[PDB]
């Protein structure tokens, strides 16, 4: 009985991290097997090259960045299967959507050009969005000093976000992460335990493809 | 008044870092600025990963490594467009093509997959493939000890060259490396003459797009 793939997408300090962390201890208080996995994982070779060049420590061409990105995809992919076919489930912060987004936002990236790196990856079962007004987003604090940490490049990325929600083949979620940390978590872990059930019924998929 | 992209590409022992060291020797002797570059370029931090890896040092998700290979010519490619457009004619020991052939000879890994994370590097103006009869690569000595080094391997990656060669957007030409080191150099050097003349009229292109 095959665990699910959750993956929490949206926008700056809407609470990715925060309801990542908040969704698997639910689901393990709830009886479920589930593990917290993030996008970039920094702990890798690969992952200190990114973290490096998101801290403005190192500059990297924009194509190579982005193949580094989705190859930050690949190489967990071996343990996202063994996982998934143990029957635990992922919630996974962050995925090959903010990968297509982010680059997306940058002069001169077609989005078809910006997907197929990652065409292939475990295809997830349930796409949250967690959806925020800027007015709103700015009361959480300043931006971080990383990189991308602007408003027009964020106003960019969305854009991507939205053309990449066109896509039926995935299962999407809008979530309002306008309301307070429990209430959106609330909304999220009902909609999780419906991806759990269901949507595992069905082999996993690929994405993109 | 631009260098032209000369890339060699081939079969095992064929001779392309002969053939390509030779080449650069040549036209800087005849007055040409020309100068070599190989791939992988082993000495970025990207560079030593894959070094490793075809080394059998450590071990690296398919996927993940022929997107760290793409990555790793597009860092060169804002070094590569500088020395182009300041009339240096590039030599390249091995390009895209070695990354497709050599990943798509893997199973489970179609041409077009293979081929996206090098879509739109600059294009070669000139793109030389060196044949040779195994009988004949065999008496170049015995098959390293790297990573693909294996008869079976080197053959699926041949089948892959070979549909590579069925893309008329690129300047591919034959050369038979069977015969003696001088005799080769001469057939490529006169084919590299004719291509940094003539091939160079044009803008440098984006390759497969
Ligand atoms: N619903 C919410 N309401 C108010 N503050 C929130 C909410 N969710 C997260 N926060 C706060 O906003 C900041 C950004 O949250 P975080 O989960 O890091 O966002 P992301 O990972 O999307 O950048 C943190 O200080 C967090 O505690
Ligand atoms: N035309 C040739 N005839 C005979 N030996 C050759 C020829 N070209 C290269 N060699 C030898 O064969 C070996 C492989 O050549 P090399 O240029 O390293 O090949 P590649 O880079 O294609 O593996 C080297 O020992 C080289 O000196
Ligand atoms: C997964 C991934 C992420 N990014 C960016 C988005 C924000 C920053 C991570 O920071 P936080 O998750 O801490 O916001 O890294 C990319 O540009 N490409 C990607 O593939
Ligand atoms: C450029 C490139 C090369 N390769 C392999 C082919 C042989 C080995 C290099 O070794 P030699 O050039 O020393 O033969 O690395 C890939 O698998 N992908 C690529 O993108
Ligand atoms: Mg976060
Ligand atoms: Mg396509
Ligand atoms: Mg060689």
């Amino acid at each position: 009985r095959r665990g699910a793939l959750i993956v929490l997408e949206g926008v700056d300090r809407a609470g990715k991290s925060t309801q990542s962390r908040k969704l698997v201890e639910a689901l393990c208080a709830a009886g479920h097997r589930a593990e917290l996995l993030r996008f970039p994982e920094r702990s890798t070779e690969i992952g200190k090259l990114l973290s490096s060049y998101l801290q403005k420590k190192s500059d990297v061409e924009d194509h190579s960045v982005h193949l580094l990105f989705s190859a930050n995809r690949w190489e967990q992919v071996p343990l996202i299967k063994e996982k998934l076919s143990q029957g635990v489930t992922l919630v996974v912060d962050r995925y090959a959507f903010s990968g297509v987004a982010f680059t997306g936002a940058k002069e001169n990236f077609s989005l078809d050009w910006c997907k197929q790196p990652d065409v292939g990856l475990p295809k997830p079962d349930l796409v949250l969005f967690l959806q925020l007004q800027l007015a709103d987003a700015a009361k959480r604090g300043a931006f971080g000093h990383e990189r991308y940490e602007n408003g027009a490049f964020q106003e960019r990325a969305l854009r991507c976000f939205h053309q990449l929600m066109k896509d039926t083949t995935l299962n999407w979620k809008m979530v309002d992460a306008s309301k307070s940390i429990e209430a959106v978590h609330e909304d999220i872990r009902v909609l999780s335990e419906d991806a759990i059930a269901t949507a595992t019924e069905k082999p996993l998929g690929e994405l993109w493809k």
